[PDB]
């Protein structure tokens, strides 16, 4: 078909038909008489399989014999999406594979969408972590992703009378073909119990046992033949665990539940012993088998040469004093030389600097059930603050704000603080982000390890983000300036040299406007909506929050309603407005803000005025496998918040890479993203964080906001007054109360320039020859956001080892 | 290597050894340098797994295509070992995997030790449900075992300081090669509710929902190219289920339990809510897969023609009033109609007449869990007793005891009444067994309709039970007589032109002495427990139950050591006494048997006195693994249960095909095994039938034997006064308490005769020429008990169907 899908030669076309008939007989038991789609499904994926494990042998072979330093990215979350599409694009097996299908009477595109998601992560943080997988491969890095097998990952969203319903995502309830469990590899982790002190040392006893075992699921490279382990550990209990009879076996469930089901909270904490019993198992499961890897390459000096461990927010910081238990109280290293090694080996990423998303433990849940960890934790206190007190002498404030034990009526543990104290590096996710670190939050530990502190502007990797979701703007790129760019994505620059070229214009505006017409005939097919595919698609996804400020959209929304209501016959450019996302299950105000945005849908998309030129669609289940189908067929991309809370965003480079403008804040990667494209080339609104800081200072007044703006003042009439929801009229009481007295993010603030903005964005999409070349403009410079130059900065500046596009040998 | 094991061609040979390679790589995901035993396993497993699939989907599709009456086997319990060693002995795989294995530098014996059993089953009547899949399969009837996935079988016995411990048996940790799932094929059951009448009928609504998830597993016929399946159903819990939101994902356990545990008695009713969701669970899943494959073959008057259903006990006894309410409530059928349509459909075996093993479930639990069934009950119960009233008019105490609703305190439903209404037919498992039903418990039954009784004497596979597990003794038979006999058990009658073949009687004598060094080897290897192999080996091995009189065993062995003692140089006929199985974890008296044999063990195997002339043994984890090693190597069976207790036995016809000489009472199918071989060829001893009935009219006096019989005094003077227990003297007061006042099983009646008869077993094997002729005159006889013949009679007498040994096109 097209040639960045690669090559269907006859031999390996031959070879697939007869593997695919292998196991559609052999591994799955079905004759073609009553074979259904998915085991049809079944029969490529095992067929593709059959392709990466030569490749996974001889990769994991080779780091055995040569021994580089082992990187050890260690996460509760891994938001992997669908395996099978992108394994074909990294072995060069699509065409071929398509092909093959296409000769047995099967679609291939059809068979791909019965694949589950893994769903093992609820936004941001989780992608990531996927995203740098991929590139950790990609750059020929022996890199190890650790985490935890949810038997229930992202609950899937159903909308019923409008309002957010969750379901379990029972992912695995028709097998994973993409894993390998390994129970011969089951390790023992150790909860509660106490600590004795001996002439030997203390000694942890009387612990309850849970086992580890692991599964194994492949991370291949583009094209280089590396394929990687993520391993993800699942619960199991001891066979002799309580040993009436038939009781203690069903009381197994109890150990096993430590992996039956992700915490759904995008950036909150909830201090639950269910998700520190998560966070311990993960932690000592891995170290375990790090401190095996090492022993089998006494002497522990050299222990952070051939290991580093990267901690994935505060979630496996538990990873620093577990460290430190094994060193000191099983290899009976000194305290000092045990904490070199850790330091030397350990760093940090934090992903946000919004207070109710730290991890602060109470003591008294550590004490039961991790009473040795604590000990060291109070130890390593102890130590730092001897350090800070020799540093500022005579500064107690500052011993206050420093200290890992934070006073109150619960004492409580700060990782944050912990996980500073531990690594040898901290870095934030955008530059942006980086400086309110040292300047804010953590601004004193900076002043005194001022070498700790990096940035690493976060990407996303451009195999998933473009050459699968959109094959279509992959192939009229590679037409112009070759195939190399899918590895070395700073070679779009060159398309800048076509940014008059009619020919271009042309194709990439084609190409839009096929991803529009697709997109909206899923739509019509999965969910019975109607949209009008001329219009502005304008999209906002990512999880429900007030500071991502959904509302914010939601009140343009409703102005561009009124506004049409008010002059009916004047022409507007039409609209699609389409909001998807995820709320917390304990989220109250996330789950009202969804019911707002379907009852202005209820209002707006039924109006017989308005007719086409305005539609309010709220995307159900918003996951990866629908982002990969929506961010292609974006016009608009909404990154609109407060401007100082959103560390990075990685959907915002998604829209970028795809052929979308962005309506934003300078807020987080925002800011990077309209560097490199030019602020002219981007629609920049609103307050910026030194404007954010000022209103603090005086005081955020809601009411001055109404009281001067007429069409604002409307609109929360509207909202009190039962318009949007007229059975139940004070519906929407608590987000007007919210908004009037009580708004942390500052809606109001940025409401005016906001419309304004959007007026602009109208009135360019009306040309559409400039709206392309605008278009243009950003994926030409979309190549810094690539997630292969993120990881190669974290390799040379943080892990000391250097990437390498080198092929293995097939 | 020997003949029946089949032919070791290049051309197997060569692709064996090619498709073990493929799997260790694609399949176990290993190489070679790092591959373990357990590895070689599951590459020989998967190896073989390959040979059926072709086989399973022509037989299936072949049932599809021609619509034989279908045979559904419905029982709780399917005991079936270990697969790879039968599945090679049915495809005659078994020299050629040898070789292959052989040639690839691997000892095929020791990776078949790898294997789990899968244990799910208690005993006699788990081990018949297997032994009746071969026979099904092998004499190609249409046939399905119906079952439940227990994630947990039989617990691993483990004996600590002599007394029995209980560990779970994790037998799915490394996986299940044999199985299939078909998540694609679960059916909703249901559970609670309420009925309401309409005018429509009966609706049972607000039920609480499982979902049952089909497991697929291959029965391999003997060399006849069918195979047949056994389907076993997983709880799952539906999506929505209980949909804080953590706390509703956890509780999908709950629904989940209903799978997760084999309930451990054997002939005994623990009436546990649990328990009855169990029953039902099977029943509603079995009972919707088989109307959608009649459907697919609305007329159910040709139901029985298609359908044949064969309760193994009352265990699945709900597919009576199941059955009842989809013909009556789903498909509207008159009910006169449906009961034709059920009775026709369905028949029950009975396996015991001891009364506190029979269920009788409280009709609270049925009301609160199947109010309709018990609704329905209630109808079958009046209509019935209709019949009764109109047969045998004014005989109130009648209607009284053959209700199918029994009055006390808790009133409760008797399924055995309900069963023997519902079906027509029922049998019973041995001639003697089958009249004490007519005679006794069912008699008034019998008094109504006659017609229904009949007798199914037992069997056992002659695949599993000598092919597979006595190699050395199928081929000095084949030798003689050719393989024939293999599926022709009745061929063995031939040996008895050989018993007075010089060469015969040394090859017989021959191949016992190999086992019993084989044996005596295990034993040293992994429990480092030495045997005189020279010695007789006396052996019983089942559950323990007082019925099975282990106790009375105990006793003779300490006869035996009494003796020894009272005249020390005198010459005795050396014994190794063993004694194996488990005990329900709740059952007291079976755990301190077990407590006593251990304790006779360290005193009679560390007297120097009595140096190797007699040794006690307990063989830990007696399992259908441990079988196939400890029958071949047995002189003597014991099978001493009181008579009219052991409804048949199956083990003593193990032991016989294996040539050990029994020692035993006239219960069972022993009275079968004697008539066959000759009454001279075993050795019989004790009351009979009439003798115990005579014993009760009087009433039984266990002190009249302690007064009259001086050896049996010192024996129970021991036991009292701690001499099996120094450290703790009362330790086994219970036992003598019970033996003296509360034995209803007359231990001390029989304890005369049983010592006596011992004496002319030692005086035969001090003649090995004389005892192996015997034991040939019993090989010879033993063709009876095939549980081939067992099946032709089901098919032919109960059915409607004929066998076949015709083979399909591999
Ligand atoms: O996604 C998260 C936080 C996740 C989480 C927190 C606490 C839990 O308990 C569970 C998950 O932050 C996101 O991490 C992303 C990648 O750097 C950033 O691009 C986003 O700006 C940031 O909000
Ligand atoms: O094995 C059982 C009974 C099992 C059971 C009962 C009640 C539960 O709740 C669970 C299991 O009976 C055995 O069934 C065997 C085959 O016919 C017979 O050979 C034995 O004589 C008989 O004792
Ligand atoms: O002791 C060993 N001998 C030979 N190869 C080994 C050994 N340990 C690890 N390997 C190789 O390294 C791979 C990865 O092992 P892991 O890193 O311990 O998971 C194995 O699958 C082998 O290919
Ligand atoms: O509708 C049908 N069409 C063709 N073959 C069928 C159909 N239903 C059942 N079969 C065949 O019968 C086999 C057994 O199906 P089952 O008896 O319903 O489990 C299937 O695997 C097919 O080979
Ligand atoms: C990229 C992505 C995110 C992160 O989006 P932001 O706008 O940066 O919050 C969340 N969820 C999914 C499914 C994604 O693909
Ligand atoms: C045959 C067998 C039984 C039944 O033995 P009986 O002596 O008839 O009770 C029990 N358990 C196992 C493992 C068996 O193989």
């Amino acid at each position: 078909q097209i040639s960045v899908r690669g090559l269907a030669g006859v031999e390996n076309v031959t070879e697939l038909k007869k593997n695919f008939n292998r196991h559609l007989h052999f591994t799955l038991v079905k004759d073609r008489n009553v074979a259904t789609p998915r085991d049809y499904y079944f029969a490529l994926a095992h067929t593709v399989r059959d392709h990466l494990v030569g490749r996974w042998i001889r990769t994991q072979q080779h780091y055995y014999e040569k021994d580089p330093k082992r990187i050890y990215y260690l996460s509760l979350e891994f938001y992997m999406g669908r395996t099978l599409q992108n394994t074909m694009v990294n072995l060069a097996l699509e065409n071929a594979c398509d092909e093959a299908t296409y000769q047995l009477g099967l679609d291939m595109e059809e068979l791909e969408e019965i694949e589950e998601d893994a769903g093992l992560g609820n936004g941001g943080l989780g992608r990531l972590a996927a995203c740098f997988l991929d590139s950790m491969a990609t750059l020929g890095l022996a890199a190890y992703g650790y985490g935890i097998r949810y038997e229930f990952g992202i609950f899937n969203q159903k909308i019923c009378g409008g309002w957010q319903m969750e379901e379990a995502d029972d992912w695995l309830r028709y097998g994973n073909p993409w894993e390998k469990a390994r129970p011969e590899f089951t390790l023992p982790v150790h909860f509660y119990g106490r600590v004795e002190h001996t002439s030997q040392g203390a000694k942890w006893v009387d612990t309850q046992v849970v086992l580890a075992m692991p599964y194994d699921t492949p991370v291949p490279g583009y094209r280089n033949n590396v394929v990687n382990t993520m391993r993800l550990w699942s619960a199991k209990a001891p066979n002799d665990f309580n040993l009436g009879y038939i009781q203690a076996v069903l009381d197994r469930n109890l150990a096993e539940n430590i992996s039956r089901v992700l915490y759904p909270n995008d950036n909150f904490f909830e201090g639950k012993e269910l998700r520190l019993k998560q966070e311990y198992f993960v932690v000592a499961a891995t170290l375990q088998d790090i401190i095996r890897r090492f022993k089998s390459s006494t002497n522990f000096d050299a222990f952070p040469d051939k290991v580093a461990i990267q901690l994935n927010d505060t979630h496996p910081s538990l990873a620093i004093p577990e460290l430190m238990r094994v060193l000191v109280d099983l290899e009976r290293l000194d305290w000092d030389k045990a904490w070199e090694v850790t330091v030397k080996t350990c760093a940090y990423t934090n992903h946000t600097v919004l207070p109710e998303a730290l991890e602060r433990w109470p003591v008294h849940l550590l004490e039961t059930l991790l009473p040795r960890h604590l000990q060291i934790i109070y130890e390593i206190n102890q130590r730092f603050l001897n350090r800070v007190a020799a540093a500022f002498p005579g500064d107690v404030d500052r011993l206050r704000r420093m200290s890992l034990v934070e006073e109150g009526a619960v004492k409580r543990i700060n990782m944050a603080h912990l996980c500073i104290a531990g690594s040898h590096a901290v870095n934030g996710v955008a530059r942006i982000h980086s400086e309110i670190l040292k300047k804010t939050i953590f601004k004193d530990f900076y002043e005194l390890e001022p070498h700790k502190f990096q940035n690493k502007t976060n990407g996303i990797t451009p195999r998933r983000w473009l050459v699968l979701c959109n094959p279509g703007l992959a192939e009229i790129i590679a037409e112009r300036i070759g195939e190399e760019y899918i590895s070395d994505l700073d070679q779009l620059r060159k398309l800048l040299s076509y940014v008059d070229d009619e020919a271009f214009i042309r194709d990439v505006a084609k190409v839009k406007q096929e991803n529009k017409l697709k997109f909206a005939a899923y739509l019509e097919r999965e969910y019975k909506v109607h949209i009008n595919p001329n219009s502005l698609f304008d999209v906002q996804v990512k999880r429900i929050h007030e500071y991502k400020r959904q509302l914010l959209n939601c009140l343009h929304v409703i102005t561009l309603y009124n506004r049409i209501k008010k002059e009916p016959n004047k022409f507007v450019v039409p609209r699609t407005v389409m909001i998807g996302g995820k709320a917390a299950p304990g989220y109250h105000m996330a789950k009202m803000i969804i019911k707002l945005i379907t009852a202005i849908g209820d209002v707006v998309n039924h109006d017989p005025v308005v007719g086409d030129r305005l539609r309010v669609i709220f995307l159900e289940n918003y996951r990866v496998s629908l982002a990969e189908k929506v961010i292609p067929a974006a016009d608009l991309s909404e990154q609109i918040s407060t401007a100082g809370t959103e560390a990075s965003g990685t959907g915002n480079m998604k829209f970028m890479l795809n052929g979308a403008l962005t309506i934003g804040t300078m807020d987080g990667a925002n800011v990077e993203m309209a560097e490199e494209a030019g602020e002219e080339n981007f629609f920049i609104f609103g307050m910026r964080v030194e404007d954010v800081d000022r209103l603090d200072q005086r005081g955020y007044n809601a009411q001055e906001y109404y009281d001067r703006i007429p069409e604002l003042r409307q609109i929360i009439e509207q909202l009190s007054s039962g318009f949007f929801s007229p059975k139940q009229p004070d519906l929407f009481k608590d987000i007007v109360n919210m908004l009037m007295h009580h708004d942390r993010f500052k809606v109001f603030a940025d409401y005016e320039e906001y419309v304004k903005c959007q007026e602009r964005v109208s009135a360019l999409y009306k040309n559409p020859r400039e709206w392309t070349r605008m278009v243009i403009r950003n994926i030409a410079t979309s190549g810094k956001f690539s997630s292969d130059r993120t990881i190669a900065q974290y390799a040379r500046e943080i892990w000391g080892v250097e990437p390498s596009r080198q092929r293995l040998p097939a």
